[PDB]
């Protein structure tokens, strides 16, 4: 079948994407194979911010056998100019037959101008092979274009009993958990958090080791830190890097003469949006405590929840992880579940509103 | 190997042990296989209190070639007279040439005398071939048997954030974990509640659907319900079978004219063992409310919790699974995950005290 070769190909050229998964931010994760009678010429991922995208790695290693090949690129190549030359020149440059695309570009404003130059130069182009699978590499790129606002996964650990400190917020989840973390932090542009936080873990939210990663190459999250009252300790470890913090909160002179950025107290929505159009941030961590995370899940700000659960009673007098006051069942907040699994002595759930 | 052989043999003998799981109680599971030549000739199990053991249905089929043959016996043959003439002594009389046994007898009183029987004829007998495995055919009678106390397991149901029902207890998980908690009811001789629950619910607590088993060869558990005012409705569901339920409570001469047995008011682990040693109920389902399911927590009375957690968040006002009220996190009471599994949007965790 022509289509599971098409899917065949595509499939390498989505594995080659997830090679930049941790440094690309802000640009999106795209893979890129050229094939020519069957055979595989050219392969090619966008490894980080300023560097060649898929298209142009993969060309380079096709070189003159470019023409008369099928590129199968995740994404629609680009049709302008910014830190790099555009790909939908680049492609027909190098006369290929043929151009196989996952997802269509998802910003409404230059939308199929890339397809459109490929037509133009008489290059075959087929759309929507494997593209939820492609999708998924982009979760947060694609609906920050898409609707301006970016894609955001909420963190919570807490015991079997739904608690997250005791009274006193002394403090449950073990090392397989704080190793997944590092996952979800290493793919946000921001990592959300409440002063409260910062002040009684005094964390510091970053991405500090990860699974056939080296550190140096991780694209950092930006430490966000909701602050109404402007009560950010100078010696907190999370200041120790200051270039990359932000701060809503009162205008601070010592804050803005170390280099964080400020923002001024916005509403949560809000929020989000300014740092998607402003800072070019698409994916969103929220790791804070009950109050500012039940307000994200109130305000319906919440696309993917992910719960760590500890093998562990707290009690009634230990601090609840949600703090509506509901009355009848009809209020709950449903999720649908997407997967659990177990890791050591903890579990892992994933869960999206409905 | 020899002893790869003889494991292959006691795990079909042990399977079929499995065919008799929810029909067998107060008895144990038993499968029994009789082998000669490396040919299987006879297959038993244990179907029902008061029917043959399962060396009998096994022999039965292997006739007069049982002489010179191997029995596998998932559990020391008995060496009494009951309902029944004694394992031992038809397995002589067969004239096997070996008996190779799984676990051995669990009641110290009588321990080592099958095995004795089958050492002065002659038998060739060697014990703790897959152990482990068949222990667990039989948590509930090996641990009644050597120490009196019943194997405890404890159903609880609960939201994401821990809580089991509104203020007012309006009620969370589906009919996947409903099905799952059938399983749990069917090999238990006791499901334990408060009367606080059958007001509530007007709960049955009884087994209706099995997969791959008809109902009518179901040996029910007995509803017991901890009831210490003496405030049953005689036109509670859970009494349409009244000879099945157990009341613990100031005396009732209503109950007693319906047959319902009667328990005086005594502490929990009392309870327990009145269970075991009055009523030969050796594995006990909890599935009660926050109060009672905390007591049994906390005076140690649980061997494995079975929690079923749903996708869902009802907030700080509801009712709380654990009423403990804890100060430190030293406190807290920490389980030993077993497993986690999905069932449909809910999941399931099973958990052992530490
Ligand atoms: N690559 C990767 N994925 C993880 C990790 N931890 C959790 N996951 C998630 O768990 C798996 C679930 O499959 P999915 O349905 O998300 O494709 C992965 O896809 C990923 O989303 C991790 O450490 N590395
Ligand atoms: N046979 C059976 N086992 C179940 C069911 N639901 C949960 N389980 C448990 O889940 C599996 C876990 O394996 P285990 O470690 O207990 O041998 C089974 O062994 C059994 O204990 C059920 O409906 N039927
Ligand atoms: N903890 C915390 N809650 C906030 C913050 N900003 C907004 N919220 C909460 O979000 C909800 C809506 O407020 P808005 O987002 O419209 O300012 C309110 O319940 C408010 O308390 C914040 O910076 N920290
Ligand atoms: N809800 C409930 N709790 C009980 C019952 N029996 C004992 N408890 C609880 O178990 C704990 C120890 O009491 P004991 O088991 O020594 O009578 C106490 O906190 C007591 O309230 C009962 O029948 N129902
Ligand atoms: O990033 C690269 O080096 C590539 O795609 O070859
Ligand atoms: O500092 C606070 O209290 C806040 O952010 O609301
Ligand atoms: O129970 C039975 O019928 C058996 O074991 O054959
Ligand atoms: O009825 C009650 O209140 C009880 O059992 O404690
Ligand atoms: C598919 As592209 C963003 O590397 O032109
Ligand atoms: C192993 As038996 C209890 O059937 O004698
Ligand atoms: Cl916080
Ligand atoms: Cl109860
Ligand atoms: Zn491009
Ligand atoms: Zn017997």
């Amino acid at each position: 079948s022509e289509l599971k070769q098409d899917q065949y190909w595509m499939q390498q050229a989505i594995e080659l994407a997830k090679r930049g998964l941790y440094s690309t931010k802000p640009n999106p994760n795209v893979g890129c194979v050229i094939v020519k009678d069957d055979q595989l010429i050219g392969e090619g991922f966008h490894p980080k911010a300023g560097q060649p995208h898929a298209e142009v790695f993969a060309l380079r290693q096709a070189g003159e056998q470019a023409q008369g090949a099928t590129a199968y690129v995740t994404l629609e190549p680009c049709a302008h100019y910014g830190r790099t030359p555009p790909c939908a020149e680049a492609l027909v440059k190098a006369q290929v037959k043929k151009v196989v695309v996952a997802c269509p570009d998802p910003n409404p404003l230059v939308a199929g101008k890339g397809v459109q130059i490929l037509k133009n130069a008489g290059i075959e182009v087929e759309i929507g092979i494997c593209e939820d699978l492609a999708a998924k590499l982009n979760q947060g790129f694609l609906k920050a274009m898409s609707t301006g606002m970016p894609y955001v996964r909420l963190k919570v650990a807490s015991s079997l009993d739904g608690r997250t400190a005791m009274a006193s917020g002394e403090s449950i989840t073990g090392s397989a958990a704080r190793q997944d973390v590092q996952h979800w932090r290493a793919i946000s542009g921001a990592v959300i958090t409440g002063i409260d936080t910062v002040i009684a873990d005094d964390c510091q939210l970053n991405v500090r080791s990860l699974h056939n990663i080296d550190i140096e190459t991780v694209a950092q999250p930006k430490r966000v830190i909701l602050d109404r009252r402007g009560r950010l300790p100078l010696t907190a470890k999370i200041l120790e890097n200051p270039e990359t913090v932000m701060v809503m909160g009162p205008y601070r002179q010592e804050l803005a003469d170390l280099g964080v950025i400020q923002l001024e107290i916005q509403p949560l929505k809000t929020l989000l949006q300014t740092l998607s159009k402003q800072y070019q941030i698409y994916d969103v961590l929220i790791e804070a405590g009950a109050t500012l995370s039940s307000a994200f899940l109130q305000e319906g700000l919440i696309d993917e929840m992910i719960s760590y659960v500890a093998p562990t009673l707290l009690g009634q007098s230990a601090r609840a992880m949600f703090n509506a006051d509901f009355e009848y069942m009809a209020q709950q907040l449903r999720f649908k579940l997407l997967d659990v699994i177990q890791l050591d002595q903890d579990i892992r759930l994933r869960l999206i509103p409905t």
